[PDB]
């Protein structure tokens, strides 16, 4: 047995803070024979979480001649939003890895991918005012009708710290347009759009 396992895992693990998430990875191998306990995700450098995401969770069943990689967890209210790499690393019966801490590293640093790699995305969970914004012209706001909005969006998601948004600014974070689209651009470039005709009204 010189055939490694493979793991098929999702390019993207979304994880969103305040939540529990819930995904799998399955494992397979030639030779229908793992070490269930040599089966984890990991961060690069070490077999642990990782630095800021400490609550990556996991745990490991064969059913048949494969594995089930439960990942889970509890993501906190403030932790870090962005993206970070991790691993699933399977071994078989035989010792066989999917992917080698040699393969990480280079993989790491060259931005290439192995086998069993996957994203890791914190997001915020955006939510809608619930209170209407009222405004003279739908398809033209005042300057102060645009603040009114950016105070509104920032009262229904009063977990989103300026530290979370674009350059740590809510000013620059929170766009609103001629109509009262909202776009929310978080730390790491990712984006929001609550449409203005969900929440505003003449
Ligand atoms: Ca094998």
């Amino acid at each position: 047995d010189t055939e490694r396992p493979v793991v098929n895992v999702p390019s993207e693990i979304t994880v969103y803070r305040g939540e529990s998430f819930e995904y799998f990875a399955t494992v397979t191998d030639n030779s229908n024979a793992f070490d269930l306990a040599k089966t984890v995700v990991r961060w690069l450098y070490s077999n642990q979480p990782g630095r800021g995401t400490e609550w990556l969770q996991y745990s490991v069943t064969q059913v048949g001649n494969q594995l089930k990689v439960r990942i889970f967890g509890n993501v906190p209210i403030d932790t870090t939003i962005g993206d970070y790499t991790r691993y699933v690393v399977a071994t078989d019966a035989a010792g066989n890895v999917n992917a080698t801490q040699t393969e990480m590293g280079n993989a790491a640093v060259d931005k290439t991918s192995v086998n069993g790699q996957f994203k890791l995305i914190i997001r915020f969970r955006i939510k809608t005012p619930e209170n209407t914004v009222f405004v003279n012209n739908p398809n033209q706001l005042t300057e102060v009708e645009k603040n009114l909005v950016r105070e509104a969006v920032k009262k229904s998601n009063p977990d989103l710290r300026a530290q979370d948004v674009l350059n740590s600014n809510y000013v620059t974070g929170i766009t609103v347009s001629n109509n009262g689209t909202t776009t929310i651009t978080y730390r790491d470039g990712r984006k929001d759009i609550i449409d203005g005709s969900k929440f505003i009204d003449t």
